[PDB]
């Protein structure tokens, strides 16, 4: 009885507003006096492919940019540019804003991601950033404007938001400061995703988790060098494994007793013979979107 | 195409959020929803430890007065007034009613559908998670220690369909429940003894819909050219553990017949194929497994 959650979407569903810039439609997170949303929206049917955005920007009118928070309309007051985030000010200050921080996040990491359209708050879901820098998510999994973030008592931690949808099922977007993630531009123009990889730390913090839940058939006696298991890794597409991976383990290490290259002997001889029709925590595949502190998170 | 790379979503949780609190009886605690002027939770919390095999809810009840029950929304503490025990939900008639209360009904569900769940500490929510209801009556839910009195839930129209509370953690590491009128899904007892699930089958209804939207989304490798009667499909499904299909699914399913023009019981003779196979390393919709918690209702409402 282990499965993947998502934050309580509460604190960040009030404050999602719809941003309509010309004949373009999308989401906007309202934080105080100010609503962020992605730059292109002020790219019209002719600037689309090669636009200039900080002139462009500098030539668009307050007027020019609608805001609604459901029926309320908002009053853009200003409106500068932070990388491919757009900034809106507005005169009404949020009541509903949350405490928070912007916060970047590093591959393989995981948060929420609350799913709207047209600022209107859909569904909520857990991912983890891929390590080509993209996250799963069709084009009903939320469009352009939705927002990634974590909540660390009772304080939310933005750290991603949705730009646009990459052919392969996945999207691609940056952080609330407007850096993206990964090397992807706001262009309309030809663009693919690197070749995936499995967050191998992630798979690692799963088997502890299932050790932590009895289920034991994996562990072997056997321990492997660090990159005596990266060679065999890398040929199975699995992220190649730090020494920050292993201390980032040391806490599942020591409630556990498994230490962390005894594990990855355990998960080298998975990867080479497979699981034999047998399930770990009910699934016959390795999870690999939990991070080590959503397992000491979910079991403490 | 549009569901290229699909995942389940929980409903936004925000309206549940400002209903959940927490109730006290003596030395137990666990969790409340707390809808207009009344709060409910599973009435076990009436419990002592020695009460737990054999409980006698009517005799434990009616010992017990308002001023027992200890109910704290946040930071304030809640007044009850009243108390009153509808099958296994007690229901606390409470002085003040809830602001945050939003539009509501109490709905209850058959296996196989889907509703998301708030699991809750303490009266505060910690995740939100998607599921359904399997064909054995339990939740296969997170390994979380005192999530009783956590509700499940579906959104339609800013109205909030509540149609599950969690009261116990079975043997076998899933939930079971009631509905909010406080009837259990299933064929289990709020009391500590021995209670096994039977065994679990896969909605068969649903892996068709996400197979029906695979090919809506042009992922189509696994179609065969092949037809099957509905009774030749529902026995080799059986030793799979695959629920059997009745005409009503045949129905529920028609829709998506029409718009890919695949008849459904053609999708059954593809999936008979895929059991006999199998998905060892490749994709449909992006997931290496059969999804079987995406319903017919939101494959169609998704894919107009
Ligand atoms: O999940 C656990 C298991 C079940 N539950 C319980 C307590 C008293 C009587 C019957 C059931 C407990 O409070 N919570």
């Amino acid at each position: 009885g282990f499965r993947k959650m998502a934050f309580p979407s509460g604190k960040v569903e009030g404050c999602m507003v719809q941003v309509t810039c010309g004949t373009t439609t999308l989401n906007g997170l309202w934080l105080d006096d100010v609503v962020y949303c992605p730059r292109h929206v002020i790219c019209t049917s002719e600037d689309m492919l090669n636009p200039n955005y900080e002139d462009l920007l500098i030539r668009k009118s307050n007027h020019n940019f609608l805001v609604q928070a459901g029926n309320v309309q908002l009053r853009v007051i200003g409106h500068s540019m932070q990388n491919c985030v757009l900034k809106l000010k507005v005169d009404t200050a949020n009541p509903k804003t949350p405490k928070y921080k912007f916060v970047r996040i590093q591959p393989g990491q995981t948060f929420s991601v609350l799913a709207c359209y047209n600022g209107s708050p859909s569904g909520v879901y857990q991912c983890a950033m891929r390590p080509n820098f993209t996250i799963k998510g069709s084009f009903l999994n939320g469009s352009c404007g939705s927002v990634g973030f974590n909540i660390d008592y009772d304080c939310v931690s933005f750290c991603y938001m949705h730009h646009m949808e990459l052919p392969t099922g996945v999207h691609a977007g940056t952080d609330l400061e407007g850096n993206f993630y990964g090397p992807f531009v706001d262009r309309q123009t030809a663009q693919a995703a690197g070749t995936d990889t499995t967050i191998t730390v992630n798979v690692l913090a799963w088997l502890y988790a299932a050790v932590i839940n009895g289920d034991r058939w994996f562990l072997n006696r056997f321990t492997t060098t660090l990159n005596d298991f990266n060679l065999v890794a890398m040929k199975y597409n699995y992220e190649p494994l730090t020494q920050d991976h292993v201390d980032i383990l040391g806490p599942l290490s020591a409630q556990t007793g498994i230490a962390v290259l005894d594990m990855c002997a355990s998960l080298k001889e998975l990867l080479q013979n497979g699981m034999n029709g047998r399930t770990i925590l009910g699934s016959a595949l390795l999870e690999d979107e939990f991070t080590p502190f959503d397992v000491v998170r979910q079991c403490s």
